């Protein structure tokens, strides 16, 4: 189901584009969900303007769907990622860093603990070394060591930090045995190749080639709640399918139950997505609330407040299966028939569905695999 998701989308294909865009030779990745339910909770702490200008940025037409629903309908996101439909390993958290000395309304601070279920915290900016590391560790303690010193460095009138990490590295409900994962080629380009562990399975997969978006579309489902979603552009049709993609397809390919055999490779990776907010969403047009004119009233009422740190940095590890447990062996009628060699090795684009919200955790592309 989904009630706030098609915003999601959206809101993932803009900010996807965005970077797809500017950057362009590199893994991108970024989760549409951490973001938005982060600057959907900072937003209750905003007013007027720099409020309205927050829930917009998020692909939320403030004049059509009621701000209660909007609010309403991510906690009800955050119940399914607390304890969902299953529990599936992310990683995931948000935490906000105030300056030691700032009179914090009580409400803002319920909001984000109760509502929002996210992490906040009062340090001392004065020693802004100090501070990085205070955050850093955060993040660090959290991701249990897979995020290592998030923030380089911290701006000068830095009195209000964000931080927004998310780790995921799922078990396939149908796994790839080991043995067969071997190196194989990658091609960076229609000439170039480069080696990488390419994981293998001939079975009945939820893959199909779609005309329209002239790419093969491979639905992997996860052990959890989750479903990964995988493009593998045509020769030369990366840039039309990072165009024609539509909530309205993905949606078709997950209501699609259907699978035929076919054998697939699909490279093992552990890719990377370390992202200013700033920066990214301000293109967006979320910028009052990280200039001086932010209207931060809802967290602190007498004095000055503005957003000078927000970063985001998602890690996604693909494998055969999570970590070796309790395997669950099933078994596929695979028929005899030339079934289609679907390889992943070439650039392509994918997301990562929560089954039941249907909420884009993750969206992504590799280049290649090579680079983290």
């Amino acid at each position: 189901f989904n009630k706030i998701t098609p915003n999601l989308a959206e809101f993932a294909f803009s900010l996807y584009r965005q970077l797809a865009h500017q950057s362009n030779s590199t893994n991108i990745l970024f989760s549409p969900v951490s973001i938005a339910t982060a600057f959907a909770m900072l937003s209750l702490g905003t007013k007027a303007d720099t409020h309205d200008e927050i829930l917009e940025g998020l692909n939320f037409n403030l004049t059509e769907i009621p701000e209660a629903q909007i609010h309403e309908g991510f906690q009800e996101l955050l119940r399914t990622l607390n304890q969902p439909d299953s529990q599936l390993q992310l990683t995931t958290g948000n935490g906000l860093f105030l300056s030691e000395g700032l009179k914090l309304v009580d409400k803002f601070l319920e909001d984000v603990k109760k509502l929002y279920h996210s992490e906040a915290f009062t340090v001392n900016f004065g020693d802004t070394e100090e501070a990085k590391k205070q955050i850093n560790d955060y993040v660090e303690k959290g991701t249990q060591g897979k995020i290592v010193d998030l923030v380089k460095e911290l701006d000068r009138d830095t009195v209000f930090a964000l931080v927004n990490y998310i780790f995921f590295k799922g078990k396939w409900e149908r796994p790839f045995e080991v043995k067969d994962t071997e190196e194989e080629d990658f091609h960076v380009d229609q000439v170039t190749t480069v080696k990488v562990p390419m994981m293998k399975r001939l079975g009945m997969f939820n893959i199909q080639h779609c005309k329209k978006l002239s790419s093969w579309v491979l639905l992997m489902k996860y052990l959890g709640n989750a479903t990964a979603i995988f493009f593998l552009p045509d020769e030369g049709k990366l840039q039309h399918l990072e165009n024609e993609l539509t909530h309205d397809i993905i949606t078709k390919f997950l209501e699609n139950e259907d699978r035929r055999s076919a054998s697939l490779h699909l490279p093992k990776l552990s890719i990377t997505g370390t992202y200013d907010l700033k920066s990214v969403l301000g293109q967006l047009g979320i910028t009052k609330v990280f200039s001086n004119g932010a209207d931060l009233s809802g967290v602190t009422e007498e004095a000055p407040l503005k957003l000078s740190k927000a970063v985001h940095k998602a890690v996604l590890t693909i494998d055969e299966k999570g970590t070796e447990a309790a395997g669950a062996m099933f078994l596929e009628a695979i028929p005899m028939s030339i079934p289609p060699e679907v390889k992943f090795n070439k650039p392509f684009v994918f997301l990562m569905i929560e089954q039941n919200t249907k909420s884009p955790l993750f969206m992504g592309k590799v280049v290649n695999p090579t680079q983290k």
